[PDB]
């Protein structure tokens, strides 16, 4: 049962596309090899979300999972998006703060586990088992946020004020936003359906656009990205 | 309806396998840590194509997608191949020219979008929607080729003549070849069926073998790969 | 027909989880940026296996493939695990020995081919074709082991005794273990069913736990991981 949410899908598609476009049109002249990296990553993010929102607006990113007492529409494309998208975001933060490869690898891996585990949960037929997965995925996330908030902040304090500041903002943004997803999941049509898929998609759209475009804007608009 | 094309699949399998074998038997003695990288990448390419051509010759890489007024055989394995294969190729070019990580990341990402988007298009049931995807994927490609042709060429001009020259050839080859794929797609059984899957596969075989083995030969046969 | 093996799945889940937990609780204080990398990789490994063993214990990682004269339960999750897990393991060995990027790339690629090819074999409907894939995958493996045993050993001889020693042990362990998998596959319910899926899973559990936790223990317990 997925059609009334089309409005947010289409609006999500537009925002992602324009957000991409805008970022593209801004990274052209950039010559700094460091600023360059930030534009690539930050541009790639909305670009991926674009293709996936579009896949949902066209019905491809929509699937049917049997559980509870019916056939439930699971928008799988979200994970296909988040799988490459979340780690890309983390990467931005990693470069910005100049984290160790080991911590970068540890996060990228914790992130893939988080989205991968989330996809399993979203497709699992045993209604009760869907929450075990949600539980594993959320632990994965709290680990990621734990590092971002405590480990990275410490690494940022050693950079110049501009970088420290932009990181702080960015950090606060992603942490507050990333944790909303599990709560949305838990109350949406994929978990304990308290909110209809209609509103679910809306919350996810606002969140997504904020976690990427909004995120990107904040970052790409700082001198923090330069050496 | 996929069986008369078996001949090109089998021939594609043989060429990929021997192409791999030959490359393997050539990288053995190589000690230069730089030449080493080029052999790995360039060897891995046909090796992947091998497994995928074989998957098509055995019926595994073949699927059925409903669209238009019938059930259409979509060789999905092509994308499974191209997904790892195209970026690997790009990587070769990146090392050769010594491109910035940011541009390397930007291309790898543009490439994954291109093949990923292509796979969606190839599996999309709404006949008309298949061209939207083709349209997104082709834009992705033109971006990649734009950088290769203009950005990379500039980066190569700063290398020694041997490297500049080999890049030029390589560049001209991949650009001319990579753009044939969308045209083939557009006229083949996955788009506006003007050419039968039978000939489609043939064009794809010639193209593939050229874009990899041919490509590999040109490169591995130059001193351009050495420091 | 997959239920009597539940016992090994559940025990596999517990061991992977605790193995992860234990490793996590050990990498906390570690400050050395090199030791850090080893903890990330080595911790991520069992963590992945955890999620996949769990997926099998809950029925999600189980699928049905038609071949021979019946419907056969294929535990696909094993490959989803091994796909990220085997290369991670290799990576540990690569860092430990400080191998060239080209050889690291060549192995990672040979490994993905090995698991990818194995997954195809495990899902291939033409009973006879399943062994062609097994044959390709095993060649892939023998290449990996060839390098580990001969190429890496040579690279390790140039490190300090502690590192050389830990590598030797590790090397001997992975080589002896990794080769058991194809033999198990060949005699298990996925190949020439001589052993029942029940015992198959047991052998795979012992193997897995050994190839990761056991492996991890040996490594993380040496000073070899420090600069
Ligand atoms: C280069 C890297 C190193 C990249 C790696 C990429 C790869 C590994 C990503 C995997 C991502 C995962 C997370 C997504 C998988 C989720 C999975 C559960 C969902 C799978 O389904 C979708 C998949 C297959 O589609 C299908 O084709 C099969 C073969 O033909 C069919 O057998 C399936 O049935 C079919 O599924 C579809 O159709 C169903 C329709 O049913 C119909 O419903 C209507 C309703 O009105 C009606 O009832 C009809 O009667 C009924 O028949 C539908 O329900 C299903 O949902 C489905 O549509 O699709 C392939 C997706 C593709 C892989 C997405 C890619 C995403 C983007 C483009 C990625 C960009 C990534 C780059 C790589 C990032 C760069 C980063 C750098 C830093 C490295
Ligand atoms: C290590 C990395 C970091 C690696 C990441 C690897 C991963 C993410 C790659 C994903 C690649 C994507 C792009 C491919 C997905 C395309 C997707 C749409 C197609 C999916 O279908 C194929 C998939 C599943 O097969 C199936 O198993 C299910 C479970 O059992 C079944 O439910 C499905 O139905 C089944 O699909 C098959 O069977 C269908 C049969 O129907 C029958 O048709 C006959 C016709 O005569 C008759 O009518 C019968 O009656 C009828 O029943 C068939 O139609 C379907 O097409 C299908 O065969 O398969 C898994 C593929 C595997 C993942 C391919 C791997 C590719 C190679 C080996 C990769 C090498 C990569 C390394 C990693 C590169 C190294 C690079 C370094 C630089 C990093
Ligand atoms: C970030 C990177 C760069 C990461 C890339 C990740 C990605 C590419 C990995 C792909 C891995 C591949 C190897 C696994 C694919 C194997 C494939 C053949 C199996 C596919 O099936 C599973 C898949 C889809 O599930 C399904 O959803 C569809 C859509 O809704 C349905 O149409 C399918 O039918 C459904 O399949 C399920 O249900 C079947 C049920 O049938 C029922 O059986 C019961 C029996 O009692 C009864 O008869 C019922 O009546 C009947 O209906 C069942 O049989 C099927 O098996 C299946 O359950 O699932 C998605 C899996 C997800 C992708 C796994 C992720 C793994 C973990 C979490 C990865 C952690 C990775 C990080 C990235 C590593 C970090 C490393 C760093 C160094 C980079
Ligand atoms: C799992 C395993 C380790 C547990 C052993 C359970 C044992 C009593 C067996 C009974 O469990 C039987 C199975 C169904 O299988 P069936 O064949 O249909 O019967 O129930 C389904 C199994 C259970 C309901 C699920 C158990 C899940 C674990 C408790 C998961 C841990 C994940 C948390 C998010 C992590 C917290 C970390 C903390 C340390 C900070
Ligand atoms: C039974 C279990 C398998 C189930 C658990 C659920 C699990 C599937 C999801 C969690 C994801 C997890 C597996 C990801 C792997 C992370 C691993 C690679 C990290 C290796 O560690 C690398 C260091 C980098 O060091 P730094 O630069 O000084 O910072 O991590 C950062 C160092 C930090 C400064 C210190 C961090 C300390 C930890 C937060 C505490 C250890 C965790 C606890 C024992 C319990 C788990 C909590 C849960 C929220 C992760
Ligand atoms: C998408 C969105 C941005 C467009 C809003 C469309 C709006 C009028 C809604 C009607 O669109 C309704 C949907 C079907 O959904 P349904 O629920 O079945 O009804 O049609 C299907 C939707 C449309 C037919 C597809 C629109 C696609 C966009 C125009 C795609 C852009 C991709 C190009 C390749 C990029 C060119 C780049 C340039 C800037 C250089
Ligand atoms: C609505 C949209 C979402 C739909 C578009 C379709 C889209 C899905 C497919 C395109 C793929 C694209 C998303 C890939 C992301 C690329 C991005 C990461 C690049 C960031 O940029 C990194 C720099 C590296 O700099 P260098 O070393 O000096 O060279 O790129 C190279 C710098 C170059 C020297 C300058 C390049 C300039 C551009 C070619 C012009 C900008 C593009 C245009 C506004 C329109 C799009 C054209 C289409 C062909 C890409
Ligand atoms: C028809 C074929 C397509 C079918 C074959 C099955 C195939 C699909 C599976 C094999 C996986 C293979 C494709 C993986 C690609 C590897 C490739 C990228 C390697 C490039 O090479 C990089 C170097 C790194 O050099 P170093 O640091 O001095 O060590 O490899 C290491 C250098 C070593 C020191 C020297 C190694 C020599 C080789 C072992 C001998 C060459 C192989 C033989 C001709 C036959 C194949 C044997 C099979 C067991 C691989
Ligand atoms: C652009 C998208 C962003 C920043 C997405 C972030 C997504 C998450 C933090 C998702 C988390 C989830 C859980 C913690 C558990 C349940 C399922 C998920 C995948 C929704
Ligand atoms: C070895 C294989 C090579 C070099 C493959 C290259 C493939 C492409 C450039 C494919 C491009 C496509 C489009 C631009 C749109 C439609 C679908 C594709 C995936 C065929
Ligand atoms: C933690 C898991 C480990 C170390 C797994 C190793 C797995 C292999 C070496 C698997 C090899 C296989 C073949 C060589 C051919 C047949 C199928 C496989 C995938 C089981």
């Amino acid at each position: 049962t997925g059609r009334p949410e089309w409005i947010w899908l289409a609006l999500g598609t537009a925002l992602m596309g324009l957000g991409t476009l805008y970022f593209l049109v801004k990274g052209m002249g950039v010559s700094d090899p460091d600023a360059k990296k930030f534009y690539a990553i930050t541009t790639l993010v909305p670009a991926i979300a674009f293709t996936m929102y579009l896949s949902m607006l066209l019905g491809y990113g929509l699937t049917m999972v049997p559980f509870g007492g019916e056939q439930n529409p699971i928008y799988w494309a979200r994970y296909a998006d988040w799988l490459f998208t979340t780690p890309l975001l983390l990467l931005d933060l990693a470069l910005l703060v100049d984290a160790d490869q080991g911590t970068i690898l540890a996060l990228v891996g914790a992130d893939g586990i988080m989205i991968g585990t989330g996809l399993v949960g979203a497709l699992t037929k045993v209604y009760s088992y869907r929450f075990v997965w949600w539980a594993i995925s959320t632990a994965a996330m709290l680990y990621i946020l734990y590092v971002l908030f405590f480990g990275f902040t410490s690494k940022a304090e050693s950079m110049r004020p501009e970088v420290a500041s932009t990181f702080k903002v960015l950090r606060n943004v992603t942490v507050v936003l990333w944790s909303a997803y599990p709560v949305v999941w838990l109350i949406g049509s994929e978990g304990a359906g308290i909110v209809p898929l209609n509103i679910e998609t809306l919350l996810f759209m606002v969140l997504d656009v904020s976690a990427k475009v909004g995120f990107g804007l904040i970052l790409l608009r700082s001198r923090a990205i330069f050496g």
